[PDB]
């Protein structure tokens, strides 16, 4: 199954689907690198309440995940899977895709991330009270920045993060397996053609993405236990569904 001309076509459709749903253009994020938060603006974030910061971050994550849902819907073969499998793959992989996509918004020169219009370091998130999770995210982006990914590499690698046949809950495991194998062939074909197979050994282990997602869910249970009405009243419904039937509605459209 699948010849070279079908694998090359798969490369281009994955790359196109990603460009159409990448949220912020790479050029836009790069042209903003000199726009950094002043020490007074950083102090303003540190002085914000923990629940306000948690609500702003959960809001930004939700928006980014909505683009990931759109990337999945445009991905060859994903809409062909059953709804249960689509939801299982999105519930487990949407946050993982966002964690990879996030390296485009990270400047490794000053160790800053693009957040709410300007670049800021780890210290911008001190009010969250989850320094271990923040450092883990920042280190993860630092590690991905050393790979010097092209937009096409991120498109192909994020399609594979999402189409994972080993996710618990899958009803048509073989159909996801076949789709995964085709995307793996297309990612490796593209790396071989561009003389970039050296990155395979340097890609993060699968347990690193699982550890980041786990730390997120753990820090959320801590925050929710202290502010259950804040999560209930001010957190996005899609966020609560994923981490605490929006997905079904987003997939129907
Ligand atoms: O970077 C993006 C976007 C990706 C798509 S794009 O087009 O390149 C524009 C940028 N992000 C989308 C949202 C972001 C996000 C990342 C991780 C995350 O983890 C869960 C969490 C929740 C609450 C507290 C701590 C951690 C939540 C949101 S963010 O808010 O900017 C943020 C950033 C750093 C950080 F350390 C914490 C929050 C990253």
């Amino acid at each position: 199954m699948a010849s070279l001309t079908e694998i090359e076509h798969l490369v281009q459709s994955v790359c196109k689907s990603y460009r159409e749903t990448c949220q912020l253009r790479l050029e836009d994020l790069l042209r903003q690198r000199s726009n950094i938060f002043s020490r007074e603006e950083v102090t303003g974030y540190q002085r914000k309440s923990m629940w306000e910061m948690w609500e702003r971050c959960a809001h930004h994550l939700t928006e980014a995940i909505q683009y990931v849902v759109e990337f999945a819907k445009r991905l060859s073969g994903f809409m062909e899977l059953c709804q249960n499998d689509q939801i299982v793959l999105l519930k487990a992989g949407a946050m993982e895709v966002v964690l990879v996509r996030m390296c485009r918004a990270y400047n490794a020169d000053n160790r800053t991330v693009f957040f709410e219009g300007k670049y800021g370091g780890m210290e911008l998130f001190r009010a969250l009270g989850c320094s271990e999770l923040i450092s883990s995210i920042f280190d993860f982006s630092h590690s991905l920045s050393a790979l010097h990914f092209s937009e096409d590499e991120i498109a192909l690698y994020t399609a594979l993060v999402l189409i994972n046949a080993h996710r618990p809950g899958l009803q048509e495991k073989r159909k996801v397996e076949q789709l995964q194998y085709n995307l793996e062939l297309a990612f490796h074909h593209h790396l071989c053609k561009t003389h970039r197979q050296s990155i395979l050994a340097k890609l993060p282990p699968k347990g690193k993405l699982r550890s980041l997602c786990s730390q997120h869910v753990e820090r959320l249970q801590i925050f929710q236990h202290l502010h259950p009405i804040v999560v209930q009243a001010a957190f996005p419904p899609l966020y609560k569904e994923l981490f605490s039937k929006i997905l079904h509605r987003l997939l129907q459209e």
